[PDB]
């Protein structure tokens, strides 16, 4: 009788109480800018779907960032600007600024407003707790307005947010994963990088929700309290899941495969063995302990759970006691 269906616990219907144009990507149509009103200056990185430069708007001498995509279908170039533009000038997010026709590739290039970006010498490095807390509020800020606007980034990672630290100034960036939630929709679980991906990815559970940014969230905590990159260090998928459940615990595991009645891939059963739950506090060391409290674990326990329903969602997270000094500031 198969797996039993899901629904996101908030902004569940959001997308439906829209018109279909918003959501409806394939119908987007896409009007190209002037290439020639940007210059490139020099490059900044290169990423498997794209490859992004520093550039220059002649027009008006305004710095910029270019993203020349590798070659992708077409709806999925019509997803990523649609959502680009829905969730433009929300909270810590990226601003599309113009969509062009590269010359030499004839693939599109998406210009977006220049972020200054400090280097991960300075940051990570006199990164106070204080920080920490912070800056994940702000990535808050903008999953909390994502989801409210009725899309899952699909791939939070640290790759995929920006801080200017001299400005305070966040934003999540990289919006070629992300899609529309609706209710009873089976998703592409093949998303996110194997560090990320969480437990529903990874036992093929295909109607998640917003949820799954949540689990990401969690992953990225964990890492930077614990000064473990990554935290679950998973050799492929199948051993991704043990490492998840080398520390949350077989028990909870096999309760989540149960609910959601799911086929677990019979490669698991020889590998994912018995496990107890571990206290947080074993990855706790000298080098690590002022970016852990109290209040870092109970947040982070609460985004760490197999069952995407019993996860913090964005607003939950933001009402939690770790954030309770940033907030009064
Ligand atoms: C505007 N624009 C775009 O749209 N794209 C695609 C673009 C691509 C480029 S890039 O390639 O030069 N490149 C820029 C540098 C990074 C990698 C990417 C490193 C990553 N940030 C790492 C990070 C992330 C999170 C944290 C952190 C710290 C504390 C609490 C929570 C989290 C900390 Cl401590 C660090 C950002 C440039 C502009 C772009």
């Amino acid at each position: 009788s198969g797996p039993v269906p899901s629904r996101a616990r908030v902004y569940t219907d959001v997308n439906t109480h829209r018109p279909r144009e918003y959501w409806d990507y394939e119908s987007h149509v896409v009007e190209w800018g002037n290439q020639d009103d940007y210059q490139l200056v020099r490059k900044l990185g290169r990423g498997k779907y794209s490859e992004v430069f520093e550039a220059i708007n002649i027009t008006n001498n305004e710095k910029v960032v270019v993203k020349i995509l590798k070659p992708v279908k077409k709806k999925k170039i019509k997803r990523e600007i649609k959502i680009l533009e829905n969730l433009r000038g929300g909270p810590n997010i990226i601003t599309l600024a113009d969509i062009v026709k590269d010359p030499v590739s004839r693939t599109p290039a998406l210009v977006f407003e220049h972020v200054n970006n400090t280097d991960f010498k300075q940051l990570y490095q006199t990164l106070t707790d204080y920080d920490i807390r912070f800056y994940m509020y702000e990535i808050l800020k903008a999953l909390d307005y994502c989801h409210s606007m009725g899309i899952m980034h699909r791939d939070v990672k640290p790759h995929n947010v920006m801080i200017d630290h001299e400005h305070r100034k966040l934003r999540l960036i990289d919006w070629g994963l992300a899609e529309f939630y609706h209710p009873g929709q089976e998703y592409n679980v093949r998303v996110a990088s194997r560090y990320f991906k969480g437990p529903e990815l990874l036992v093929d559970y295909q109607m998640y929700d917003y949820s799954l940014d949540m689990w990401s969230l969690g992953c990225m905590l964990a890492s930077m309290i614990f000064r473990k990159e990554p935290f679950f260090h998973g050799h492929d998928n199948y051993d991704q899941l043990v490492r998840i459940a080398k520390v949350l615990g077989t028990e909870d595991l096999y309760d989540y495969i149960d609910k959601y009645n799911i086929e677990l891939d019979p490669r698991f059963n020889d590998i994912l063995g018995r496990h107890s739950r571990k206290r947080w506090e074993r990855f706790v060391h000298s080098e690590n302990q002022h970016l852990v409290s109290p209040e870092a674990l109970d947040f982070l326990d609460k985004l760490l759970r197999y069952d995407h329903q019993s996860r913090l969602t964005a607003r939950e997270a933001m009402e939690h006691p770790y954030f309770y000094t940033v907030v009064k500031d």
